[PDB]
């Protein structure tokens, strides 16, 4: 794992410089395409992209797992829904499946800890049948977290060898906005009440209990903010760890990764804490309607492109933003040049 | 024209009700897909869509024209660029062409007043070789504005008969952010300094002159805020009128129209002033980087989906948002249902 984090490539400044120059000469007022231009330059700096903004095959990775903290009454969805919805993923009827199909991306459903019998068609990487209840102890051991990180990392970069150049991250697990909120509180240093949201339609009355649970998790486990792996293993979850692993894997592979919503933000905070070199490869998608979204994004210093008030998860937001990444590439490769039109602009 | 505005259909509440019920039963926590859900319901209410959110052929209409106010030094792009870039539109090398191609939409270039010889391949609807300089008088006569509105309206709804179900509006005309700013000031009641921007890279030093020009245009012409046609003809432009016409045409046709940037906002303010029934058919795309964008959007009571810091125009933002409209339809038609999975959620 040390090898992994060590071998994460830095961005290619040379390719980025040539990219900027090329974009500046396109048939348009310089800088008029704003963030679409900065996005194209960002992509060009990613080694896995061969010095130019391009998109080959696309894949969305959905990490599924159950959480012991569900027993604390922090989620209104039946715990069984995790397993049921995971199966639906293999049938292409879920929200991320439909949006991914629209973007021409393939969805990979990965079981990293569902509390049910194995589901046929789902990638098996389960650590255990659900993680421990973070309210009374750690979710898992440091060893289990590191092992999963390596496993998911390898799998992710392995897909790159199959033609995948753009990744999307997602999750599925009832009650996961609780550990997500806990990690955000720890990494950000914000009070629980400020980052705890309604998740999947949690009644407003039951909000106070969720906040108490998060505080208990932090007080009991005492996660060290300076150690991303410590935080993940103590008040995180298998699914959250998995998402972090996708981020580390793509970064090592020198490829871009599209974040999704609130759950992904917590995983990205952990990933950046573990390896700052991962940051240049992250691409925001939408602005989650979860209460702690603004705080989490501020600390990641990211400004989402899409404001859809979305809060479904599954990687649905990431899939929805893929067309935007492709647009930046289209702009870069298909637009004409000012010089060819004899047009001169300041 | 009175007939036109009179025959604009109201939204189909019955279809919208069935739409909401269907969306609520999809394989996801109720309301979790946020604005994507509200968008699907909006589409369902549009009569031209046959009671369901759907998208057939897509078209982006780019209205091109020159402005006399260019002589006041409010634009740094050579006046000839309007004609040159209009020709490039027919070659598919411009920004809107590339983004439209990515969305699978066809671009229609319409000349409503370019100050140059006719351009082959461009739809000819020119009123005159550029409009009058709004700083010393009106841009055109009320008659010319009404005639163009009718002509563009008919053309727009005529495309609907060819299979087009989703429209995008755009423009091309050096110095058009000046009359656009003037209209925004008048309709909104805001001071010129608050809504005048840099347009296509206007030097910061030259901003004061642009503001003075806008004030002069308003003082000299005395446009009546309560009369959208009066405002358009006095301190507007041929291109701006054309965009308004696309909005009225699609609304009459009961079809959705995607707005673009700042220029489109001014046209939408005029359209809504002329016929409030047009509002339900308008769909925002991105949030323009032009200074007066926030003010204009507030008065239209619209919240763009995309935050790309874009400021190119041409209808590039509208094309970029088309995939989002298609996603709402995909969600509506392709997602599975909770009942079929025996899943129950509050
Ligand atoms: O903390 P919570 O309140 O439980 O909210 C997080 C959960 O809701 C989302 N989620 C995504 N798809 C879903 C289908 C059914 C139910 C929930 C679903 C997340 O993917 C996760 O499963
Ligand atoms: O008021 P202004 O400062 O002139 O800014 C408005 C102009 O810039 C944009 N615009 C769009 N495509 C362009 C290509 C070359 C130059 C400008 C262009 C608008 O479409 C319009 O032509
Ligand atoms: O932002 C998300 O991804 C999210 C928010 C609430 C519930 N589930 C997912
Ligand atoms: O918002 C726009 O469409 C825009 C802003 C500046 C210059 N041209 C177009």
């Amino acid at each position: 794992l040390h090898a992994l984090l060590r071998d994460i490539p830095a961005p290619d400044a040379e390719a980025m410089a040539r990219t900027q120059q090329h974009i500046d000469g396109l048939l348009k007022p310089p800088g008029s395409l704003g963030r679409l231009e900065t996005l194209a330059v960002q992509l060009a700096g990613m080694p896995g992209l061969n010095g130019t903004p391009q998109v080959g095959e696309k894949a969305v990775l959905v990490m599924c797992a159950d959480h012991g903290v569900w027993d604390e009454g922090v989620a209104v969805s039946p715990k069984i829904v995790t397993a049921i919805q995971a199966a639906n993923m293999t049938r292409g009827t879920t929200g991320v499946c439909v949006l991914a199909a629209q973007a021409g991306a393939k969805v990979h459903v990965i079981d990293v800890g569902i509390d049910a019998e194995p589901i046929p068609g789902v990638v098996n990487m389960r650590v255990a049948r659900g993680c421990g209840n973070i309210a009374v102890g750690p979710a898992m051991s440091r060893l289990q977290a590191e092992a999963l990180l390596l496993e998911v990392s390898r799998y992710t970069c392995d897909l790159a060898q199959r033609g995948v150049t753009l990744f999307g991250v997602g999750e599925l697990g009832m009650a996961n906005t609780t550990p997500a909120a806990a990690m955000v509180s720890v990494f950000t240093g914000s009070d629980a009440k400020e980052v705890v949201g309604i998740g999947a339609n949690l009644p407003p009355s039951r909000i106070d209990n969720k906040v108490d649970v998060v505080r208990r998790a932090i007080a009991i486990n005492q996660p060290n903010p300076r150690d991303g792996i410590d935080v993940l293993s103590k008040v995180g979850g298998f699914d959250l760890v998995g998402m972090t692993g996708v981020m580390l894997g793509a970064a090592r592979c020198g490829l871009p990764v599209l974040l999704d919503g609130f759950l992904s933000y917590s995983a990205a905070l952990a990933a950046c804490q573990i390896a700052p070199a991962v940051r240049p490869y992250l691409i925001p998608s939408h602005f989650s309607a979860e209460k702690g979204a603004r705080i989490a994004l501020a600390h990641l210093s990211m400004e989402p492109y899409l404001h859809m008030a979305m809060r479904l998860g599954e990687g649905s937001g990431a899939a929805l933003a893929m067309p935007i990444v492709e647009a930046a590439c289209a702009m870069f490769h298909n637009m004409g040049e000012l010089a060819a039109s004899n047009i001169v602009l300041p």
